[PDB]
């Protein structure tokens, strides 16, 4: 039958057992994995959940299976939302194909498919590292000016152009949506998805969720309307140009399913996706870097070997860098930015390994239990950017690093997250020195979110030439 799991009590069940717990939820659910095994059930106030752990179960759902795994759970959060449209989390279906295929083929296009592109990443590393330079060595907190450059990376291919540090309103849009991927991991929305009548209470957070999700959903709207003002029908400039295309081509297909509201949750997640992301797979390198300055100082020793203390960063340098890629990799591994991917379903009734799962069952697919999964990895607990070289000192791709996920629903934005990851730390490296001030002792617990990201913390970045 269901997969066995850990008791929890009545009405609540494991949401009781997750929040009493002194670990974050990927943490318990590795440890109950030893247990009750690879594959194993919570029940979250009501909601029947399975939970993948370790390498081989989740490849063995999200790869073999992978039709049936693709989907993404009705929670009334969820529902709320999007109503299981746009992109993140549509349904698996035409809706999710459709949209899929755009913007897979507008990253492409608009984006790392011409020439000029890799420039515009450049000229984002200058107009970063200038902003960095004007605190002259001073301590201060990188996650404000780290999040402006990375969200340009995907505006130039969404909107067609980047927008300046100084936009306050932009900035605030997205501090409003980044709240909500880390509210999206609360008890209380927990709870909410659980007994969805708790909207009737006014004071929480999941009614700040809501209202910070209204005033996103419209800025966006007003962001796209801006970015179609001079469109010209059949020669987009943009995602939102190529949308309003689609738009007109199914005009007289009444199942087509392109949409105005469609296009604001498809922008909005496509978004959100890439600077929550990107953004804290860097916060986490440069806390590292700065924690540990010999291997901060192999890196900076490879990029004067090969890029030149004054040579421009380029892509293609990525070959004849494998400390480099090495540690950027094993910050993937160690601080696991998505720890827990974002939620499936089975859009069938599923047997894994003799265990009946009902089709609509929540499935999470807890991805750090994947990068410590010792059947894989030697001392995963250990953060070791040497693991990744093999014995001639090249980078050796491992197959048991997933941070983009597998199947159906792996990361689309995984190519473009992988050269401004690349790009940005090595241009960030090349110019400074990273330290902490007075040396000072730094907490590396992650806080609770549906992404991972460290507390804060200051950084002084000094000019090395
Ligand atoms: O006003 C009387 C009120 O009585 C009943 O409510 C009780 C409730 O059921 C209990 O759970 C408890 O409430 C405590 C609550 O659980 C704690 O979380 C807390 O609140 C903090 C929040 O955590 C934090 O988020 C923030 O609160 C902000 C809200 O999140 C935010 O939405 C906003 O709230 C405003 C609302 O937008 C607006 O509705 C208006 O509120 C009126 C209600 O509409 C109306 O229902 C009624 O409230 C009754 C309610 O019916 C009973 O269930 O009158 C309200 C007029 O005041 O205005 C809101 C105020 O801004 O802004 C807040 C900012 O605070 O911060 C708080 C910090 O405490 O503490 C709660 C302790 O009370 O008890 C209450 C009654 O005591
Ligand atoms: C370090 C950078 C990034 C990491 C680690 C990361 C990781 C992930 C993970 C784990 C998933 C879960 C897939 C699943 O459901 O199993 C995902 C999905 C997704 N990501 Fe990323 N991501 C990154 C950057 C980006 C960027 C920059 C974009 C867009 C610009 C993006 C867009 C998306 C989208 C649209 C999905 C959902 C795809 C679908 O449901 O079909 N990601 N990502
Ligand atoms: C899609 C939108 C934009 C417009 C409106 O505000 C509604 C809307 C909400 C988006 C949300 C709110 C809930 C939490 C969501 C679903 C996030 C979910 C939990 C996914 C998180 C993963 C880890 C990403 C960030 C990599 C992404 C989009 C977030």
């Amino acid at each position: 039958g269901f997969p066995p799991g850990p008791p929890g009590l009545p009405f609540i069940g494991n949401i009781y057992s997750l929040a009493a717990s002194s670990e974050l939820p990927h943490v318990y659910m590795r440890k109950q994995s030893q247990v009750y095994g690879e594959i194993f059930s919570l029940d979250l106030g009501g909601i029947s959940t399975v939970v993948l752990n370790g390498y081989d179960v989740v490849k063995e759902c999200l790869v073999h299976q992978s039709e049936i795994f693709a989907d993404r759970p009705c929670l009334p959060l969820f529902m709320k939302m999007t109503k299981m449209g746009g992109l993140l989390n549509s349904r698996y279906g035409r809706g999710w194909v459709d949209h899929r295929r755009l913007a897979v083929n507008s990253f492409r296009y608009f984006g790392y498919g011409q020439k000029s592109f890799e420039s515009k990443i450049l000229e984002e590393t200058k107009f970063f590292n200038d902003a960095i330079e004007t605190y002259k060595g001073r301590p201060f907190d990188f996650k404000q000016l780290i999040t402006n450059a990375v969200s340009n990376i995907t505006n130039l291919i969404i909107f067609g152009e980047r927008f300046t540090y100084e936009d306050t309103d932009f900035q605030h849009m997205i501090e409003l949506f980044s709240e909500n991927v880390e509210l999206a991991a609360s008890a209380s929305v927990f709870l909410y998805n659980a007994f969805p009548w708790i909207g009737i209470l006014p004071f929480g957070k999941h009614q700040q969720l809501f209202r910070n999700a209204a005033v996103v959903y419209d800025f966006l709207s007003r962001l796209i309307e801006k970015a179609s003002v001079n469109r010209k029908p059949q020669l987009p400039q943009h995602f939102v140009d190529a949308y309003l295309d689609e738009m007109d081509q199914g005009k007289n297909d009444p199942s087509s399913t392109f949409s105005k509201e469609n296009l604001i949750f498809s922008v909005g997640e496509l978004i959100i996706a890439g600077t929550e992301t990107t953004t804290n797979v860097l916060r986490w390198a440069i806390l590292f870097m700065a924690l540990y300055p010999n291997i901060q100082g192999q890196v900076q020793k490879e990029i004067d070997l090969i890029m030149g203390p004054n040579g421009k960063p380029s892509w293609d340098d990525k070959c004849k860098m494998p400390y480099t890629e090495a540690v950027l990799h094993e910050v993937l591994r160690f601080c696991n930015i998505v720890p827990l991917g974002i939620f499936h379903a089975t859009s069938e009734d599923a047997v894994v390994r003799g265990y009946s799962i009902p089709k609509g069952t929540t499935v999470i697919t807890n991805l750090y239990s994947v990068h410590f999964d010792e059947k894989y990895w030697r001392d995963p607990e250990v953060f070791h950017p040497e693991r990744f070289l093999d014995s001639s000192g090249y980078f050796a791709k491992k197959e048991a690093l997933v941070p983009f996920s597998l199947g159906r629903r792996h990361c689309l934005g995984e190519h473009l997250a992988r050269m401004e990851m690349f790009l940005f730390f090595t241009a960030l490296l090349q110019r400074f020195h990273l330290h902490f001030p007075h040396e000072l002792v730094p907490d590396l617990k992650p806080r609770l979110g549906m992404t991972l990201q460290p507390q804060p913390y200051l950084i002084c970045a000094e000019r090395r030439h």
